[PDB]
């Protein structure tokens, strides 16, 4: 019996736990510095290429068949353009990124930042300066990740406790400066990102470095933000907490529905170019000025997806504009992130599902008004629930609702819903998306040579 | 060379992600109720005891040394009746808990859930019911993990994910029902309970379950009481963002003071123990009732510790109050929790945190009249801040804190000094507690087999 070598092994590996070197704790500095950095520069720069944009409509607002090509080929142009340099100078860059940093943090999908940097902070600010449903959660891992490899490349530090802890925290700050959630950023690296089928050793004590001295660097820059403004709504007792199961069951069939038709998307809209670089850029420039024209006619249903989370919890919306902006979002999140720009899907489907969630309260208040309900709390209950029933990360979904809504009192709805969602998804059957684009990304890689 | 079997054993057990059985994820459900009942009827047992113990104080008040006689027999009889019981019954039963089942997570320090659960229930019980300052969740988690046994047992599923995963959702909503806090169970199972050397497989959806069931149990039969409820502290702006660092210094260096104390108190009184089972009962005995004595004559040495927090995080408190507070506290913290007996050391620790804080606060105001400071901050952000130096569970610390006081709007200086506490924890050379004392229990097993 070889269980007393193993626990005369326990013994002395258990003393000497949670002790990470020096020369990590002060390079995850660095990266969470120079991350948080560029995630505000990223972050000026879509706002400048907003307000540029729109500081023309205004300008010629005297004839509609000038306006309407004025708002198509000034959208158009930037999509073009970053389409362009994603399909020629490094073709990683195209989709979320997500499934990049996942990959390397398994020693498969080389990290590069010769040519990953310079692209795809280029990329996402021409493809998300010309509004188009995209969310700038992509485009800041990957310009995480690669900072972190930057820092460990350039300091010529070596080891395995190094790669994995530097590309971690760079990918964990990288989400924590763009939606100004410390905790979300942390607990995605701990659930999503970590390998998850064999023992790595990343620190989250250097992880927990990194996401502050980013955090930091957002707050001095970006100050009063407050980029989900809806305060105090009302609780809910445990008289109608049986709501939220149906509300996550229904979120849960809905859920692999939408996995097979981005996964379905992926491959009929490669079909139609064929590979082509040249009618890429062309596909890429006329599905992005589409979604700039949209977003100046009916401007909330295709652009961001923050200008209509307060406007629609606590508030107004007749049902007729609450179907349409839902139909519409989904049939131009499915083009906008299935097309392969640089973008996120992480702020589309954040939208997504508080548009659903208050649809569902306006008809929860309707039936059965014994319970003095309110349209607001499922709007809430529902925002972290797509999230979790198509990308199966329920804790980073409930996580980031309270951090950027600040309501945590209706913490069990929450809970209840972004359960309900996966306990429905998986039996449905259902896969988890990022799992599902790197097991496909890394097939297509396999079947060659 | 071997990439291509490495990539294609990637591919095929990463496209069926998160595809528990659903015999665990519906025995999930049972082990979280089953623990939620039977977390609520601790709770209401120690408040029963508390309530008659106080009541029966007052049938007599007018000879004040038969009084304070009364107060200190009636104090060391429920001390010695959980003393007994535990060094008769369960050798492994005092302490806290935690070890145990941390142990438990790696297949030594076997569950014995015929004699762990009808002691702790019923010295825990007395114990704390007696008026010792000892945690309610530390005879919670080790119940929650000896109910997963036993559910695992009497249903006699096989496998080894469901001994992993039982154990897991039961000490996860333990937890959870001893705070009211369904975050702070899962994120204490995931970063410290995990065994953290090896791979295996606890099924977070499983985890996940449970708490949620545990949390709706714990708020239906208790109503709404909020244990803690300091409402509203003002924010924190980037200016006055370097005094936390400071206090995390200053906490820093006091953990690894704490922890050699714990660790050497342990065997001074364990010298004067001999291992006698009666000279254990007597000194339990006179220990409980020197802590029923300073509860009813100067209240806030001891207790529970969570009656002190919304009055030391308001600053009515002065600084020789609050310097003799924390002086004749960590002695009877001390001298409580090391001599062994059935109560966590979690609770006096964020109760003791918070005097630190707030003995930090009050010099922070009077030293820099140019920042408009107020001394309740400072107390909120030490509150969980020797859980994160003594303990090293910082982002359970954190999450734990913000559940509890529901004040968000400051979480970059409580993530500051969790953070600037354990690295100059670390810099000292102190090792974490719950990794100390698995250790020393495995020395102590490792005498000569």
């Amino acid at each position: 019996q070889a269980a007393r070598l193993r626990r005369r092994q326990l013994i002395r590996q258990l003393l000497e736990r949670d002790k990470t070197p020096l020369a990590i704790l002060f390079m995850a500095a660095v990266v969470g510095t120079l991350v948080g950095l560029a995630a505000v520069a990223f972050d000026k720069g879509v706002a400048w290429l907003q307000n540029q944009r729109m500081g023309a409509l205004v300008h010629t607002a005297d004839n509609y068949p000038l306006l309407l090509t004025v708002a198509f080929l000034c959208s158009a142009v930037l999509a073009m353009f970053g389409y362009f340099l994603v399909r020629k100078y490094a073709p990683e860059a195209g989709g979320s990124g997500i499934p990049e940093i996942e990959g390397a943090l398994e020693d498969q999908r080389p990290v590069r930042w010769w040519r990953v940097l310079p692209v795809k902070f280029f990329g996402g600010l021409g493809t998300l300066g010309g509004g188009m449903v995209l969310g700038r959660e992509g485009p800041t891992v990957q310009i995480g990740g690669n900072i972190g490899r930057m820092v460990l490349d350039i300091f010529r530090l070596k080891g395995d406790e190094a790669r994995h802890t530097l590309l971690a925290t760079g990918a964990a700050a990288g989400l924590a400066a763009a939606f100004n959630a410390p905790l979300a950023g942390i607990l995605f690296i701990i659930e999503e990102m970590r390998p998850q089928f064999r023992y790595t050793l990343i620190s989250i004590k250097a992880v927990f470095i990194g996401v502050i001295m980013s955090t930091i660097m957002y707050r001095i820059f970006n100050h009063e933000v407050a980029l989900i403004d809806v305060g105090k709504l009302s609780d809910a007792p445990l008289n109608t907490l049986w709501l939220y199961l149906i509300l996550g069951i229904i979120f849960g069939i809905f859920g692999p529905i939408f996995n097979k038709w981005v996964l379905g998307m992926q491959d009929l809209l490669h079909r139609v170019h064929g590979g082509n670089i040249t009618k890429w850029v062309l596909m890429g420039g006329a599905i992005g000025g589409l979604c700039g024209l949209l977003g100046f006619v009916a401007p909330a249903t295709s652009g961001g997806g923050f200008n209509l989370i307060p406007i629609a919890t606590a508030g107004n919306f007749s049902m007729g504009m609450l179907v349409f902006i839902f139909v519409a979002r989904v049939i131009t999140t499915l083009l906008c992130f299935s097309s392969g720009a640089p973008g996120g899907i992480f702020a589309p489907m954040l939208a997504l599902g508080t548009v659903l969630g208050t649809a569902f309260g306006m008809v929860a208040v309707e039936l059965f008004p014994q319970y003095h309900l309110e349209a607001g709390t499922f709007a809430i209950a529902g925002m972290g629930a797509l999230l979790a029933a198509s990308i199966r990360a329920p804790l980073t979904g409930i996580i980031l609702v309270l951090e950027m809504t600040d309501n945590y009192q209706l913490i069990l709805p929450m809970i209840i819903t972004g359960l309900g969602a996966t306990l429905l998804a998986q039996f449905t059957g259902g896969k988890p998306l990022y799992s599902a684009i790197l097991a496909r990304t890394l097939a297509k890689q396999e079947a060659e040579q």
